């Protein structure tokens, strides 16, 4: 299923910039990467920490936690102490707005 849910006004997004939104009921984090933009889920796959209150470098979020990073890009954990790969979810522009594929 693809379901396109308005997230923000792409204005909201600057460079290398993560964004914690909050989308029908779920808490996701955009961020931008060199042009493009992805989201994951905002909340660590190790323990109660916001992604959007992390560090974002290049293409890896540092959790605000811990040291742990994933890449934005595929979700991937990337170093100690994390070890699930976060949830991405399909980013589209349209206009104007950024929309999230959250099905
Ligand atoms: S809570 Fe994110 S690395 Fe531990």
């Amino acid at each position: 299923t693809v379901k396109w849910i308005e997230a923000v006004a792409l204005s909201d997004i600057l460079e290398g910039d993560v964004l914690g939104v909050t989308v029908e009921g779920k808490e996701l984090a955009l961020y931008e990467v060199e042009g493009e933009i992805y989201a994951t889920d905002n909340l660590c796959t190790h323990g109660s920490a916001r992604m959007s209150d992390g560090y974002l470098e290049g293409r890896e979020i540092e959790c605000p936690l811990h040291q742990g990073r994933f890449d934005v890009c595929t979700g991937k954990a990337l170093c100690a102490p994390v070890t699930q790969n976060i949830k991405t979810y399909p980013v589209k522009i349209e206009n104007l707005r950024v929309m999230i594929d959250l099905s």
